[PDB]
């Protein structure tokens, strides 16, 4: 779980904010038994990106790939149906939208739900990758409140508060979901 204020500044939605250089992902797996999704709370969990090495040369490995680093590890029936959902503070970068593609590609079992609080710009490119993960099969959309509410609730040390919406949350949303649209 995340503390508040890191959860707070991170998953904004205002596009006028800087300095969140980081890439925060919260992960929640289902399984389909008998027609319903059900929850497996116990593979529940979130990442952020890794700092580039102190070394320098090699830049810091991206939420999206320690991710997918993950996902064999969880030991998924190979012959069962999960749904993997993401709630992402930015979206991912050509590179890891890629990545993303292939592995689900090779995974049939795995249907992948990435809802992001904001879209990355990768300098342009990175519209070409988010069409290349929507291809590959995954579902990709913005947060809403829903969405934003559920990470509180569920990702967060909130002590029993409560989401507490921040002014513009909703208009935010609207206007860069018709962007993602646009875009795929
Ligand atoms: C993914 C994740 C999620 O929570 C819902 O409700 C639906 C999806 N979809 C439709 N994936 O294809
Ligand atoms: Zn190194
Ligand atoms: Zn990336």
């Amino acid at each position: 779980s995340m503390d508040p204020p890191t959860f707070t500044f991170n998953f904004n939605n205002e596009p006028w904010v800087r300095g969140r250089h980081e890439t925060y992902l919260c992960y929640e797996v289902e399984r389909m038994h008998n027609d319903t999704w059900v929850k497996l709370n116990q593979r529940r969990g979130f990442l952020a990106n890794q700092a580039p090495h102190k070394h320098g040369f090699l830049e810091g490995r991206h939420a999206e790939l320690c991710f997918l680093d993950v996902i064999p590890f969880w030991k998924l029936d190979l012959d069962q149906d999960y749904r993997v959902t993401c709630f992402t503070s930015w979206s991912p970068c050509f590179s890891c939208a890629q990545e993303m593609a292939k592995f689900i590609s090779k995974n049939k079992h795995v249907s992948l739900c990435i809802k992001t609080a904001r879209i990355y710009d990768d300098q342009g490119r990175a519209q070409e990758g988010l069409r290349t993960l929507a291809e590959a099969g995954a579902k990709i959309s913005i947060m809403t409140y829903s969405e934003f509410k559920h990470c509180w609730d569920t990702f967060v040390d909130h002590q029993g508060a409560p989401f507490q919406p921040w002014d513009g949350l909703d208009e935010h949303s609207q206007d860069l979901s018709g962007r993602l649209r646009a875009i795929l």
